[PDB]
């Protein structure tokens, strides 16, 4: 009976009005024995507003058991540590995990827009450009939106280590020709510790 | 012998099989050759066919007391990119049987990149670094070599994201090549150039200068 400890999605500690959370998912959980108790901490202390799921079996029937611990968007940029602890009669030792914010003093990214190069305007369709560069530590949140919704085609790297230890990545954001010709403006926005209220956006449309 | 000795088998580096001036060899490494039992035969075969252009390194021992042998094989540029299998095949009488690995191209329909060169952000225009971006998108399967240079020589001062999964299937990839604002200024040329087996000539560069 093995446990997995998820963390908090970046952008769920980043935004104040979302909420983050932690999950601890046990997996592999006998019906010989299945019922197993979720103790939760943060710096070594007891919480207990965690919200556990029932028990769920898979085809493997070997059941699933999910607890979710919601926490304060600070405690978890300032690193402190959650553990949680199972206890199963399924082993004599009740086993535990924890984590914590990747360490690392925070640096700000800067963000960049880049239109299509006029090559690919041959093409019906065109590539805009997010670059976001000199951030760290490296969980980060890139999106793209026009006229005040999401924009589905798009795909952002994963974080690249620059040379100066910070890191960078690039969004591509893939539209229509004619919505690019039509003056059409898009927005990236980016999530991170480091900027001022975590958030920024830049915008990117059809110069003149 | 450690728990026997062990065989590991290493591909071409994609450029040298793109670029037909290179030469693209399969590595067989065999490490853990006890002192007892030193010697070490290699057969290589390409698609279940033996062949005998290997060449086989000395016998090198190690600091655990142990040996480590190597044998290259020199692989034709459209053999491996025409998806033969290489095989090594090493014997050693402290085992009971020889040991063999396969190794081949990554598989699956090739796609051509295409290569666009962005300049940098007017707002980056301010700081004294600037960032130029090749945008190389499109492309199967996903080995590729992506270079910048400037008159003639290599920049280096620059950073390739990996293939990224696209939404149709294919891979893409950018590549920021960081330089003084100044070089960026003066009408200094940089040009990215990029290696892929869907490429006419396997090759293709772009280049990009200030205005
Ligand atoms: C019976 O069948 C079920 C059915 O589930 C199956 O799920 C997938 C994989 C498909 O096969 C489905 O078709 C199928 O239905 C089995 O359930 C699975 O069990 C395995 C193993 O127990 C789990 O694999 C682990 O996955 C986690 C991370 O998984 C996330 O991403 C998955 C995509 O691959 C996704 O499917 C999961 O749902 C999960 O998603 C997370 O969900 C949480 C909460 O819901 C959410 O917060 C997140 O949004 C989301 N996160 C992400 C990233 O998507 C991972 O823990 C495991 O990796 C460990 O092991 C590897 C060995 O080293 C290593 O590569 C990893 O780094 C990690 O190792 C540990 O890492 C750290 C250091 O970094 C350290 O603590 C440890 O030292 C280190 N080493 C070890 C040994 O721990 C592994 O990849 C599946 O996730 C799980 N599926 C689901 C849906 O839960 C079940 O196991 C079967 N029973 C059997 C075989 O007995
Ligand atoms: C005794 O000593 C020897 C000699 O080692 C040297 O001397 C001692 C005294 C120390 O000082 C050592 O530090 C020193 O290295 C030891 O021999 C080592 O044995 C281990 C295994 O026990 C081998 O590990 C494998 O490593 C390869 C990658 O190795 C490259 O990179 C290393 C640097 O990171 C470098 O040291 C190697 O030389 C080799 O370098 C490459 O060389 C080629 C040509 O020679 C060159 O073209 C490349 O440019 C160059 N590259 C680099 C980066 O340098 C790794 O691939 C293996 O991983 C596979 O296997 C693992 C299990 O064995 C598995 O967990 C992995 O996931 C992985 O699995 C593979 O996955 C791929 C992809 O999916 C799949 O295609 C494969 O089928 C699959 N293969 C397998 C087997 O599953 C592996 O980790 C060391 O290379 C080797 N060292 C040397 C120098 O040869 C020995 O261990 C010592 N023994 C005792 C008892 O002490």
């Amino acid at each position: 009976p093995s446990v997995f400890l998820f963390p908090p999605k970046p952008k769920d500690t980043l935004m104040i009005s979302r909420t983050p959370e932690v999950t601890c998912v046990v997996v592999d959980v006998s019906h010989e024995d299945p019922e197993v108790k979720f103790n939760w901490y943060v710096d070594g202390v007891e919480v207990h507003n965690a919200k556990t799921k029932p028990r769920e079996e898979q085809y493997n029937s070997t059941y699933r058991v999910v607890s979710v611990l919601t926490v304060l968007h600070q405690d978890w940029l300032n690193g402190k540590e959650y553990k949680c602890k199972v206890s199963n009669k399924a082993l004599p030792a009740p086993i535990e995990k924890t984590i914590s914010k990747a360490k690392g003093q925070p640096r700000e990214p800067q963000v960049y827009t880049l239109p299509p190069s006029r090559e690919e305007m041959t093409k019906n369709q065109v590539s805009l450009t997010c670059l976001v560069k000199g951030f760290y530590p490296s969980d980060i949140a890139v999106e793209w939106e026009s006229n005040g919704q999401p924009e589905n085609n798009y795909k952002t790297t994963p974080p690249v280590l620059d040379s100066d230890g910070s890191f960078f990545l690039y969004s591509k954001l893939t539209v229509d020709k004619s919505r690019w010709q039509q003056g059409n403006v898009f927005s990236c926005s980016v999530m991170h510790e480091a900027l001022h209220n975590h958030y920024t956006q830049k915008s990117l449309s059809l110069s003149p």
